[PDB]
């Protein structure tokens, strides 16, 4: 369905 | 089921 971008704010 | 984390390498 979603892959993490394995990062964020 | 994921939250895309609105960032990434």
């Amino acid at each position: 369905s979603c892959p993490p971008c394995k990062c964020g704010w």
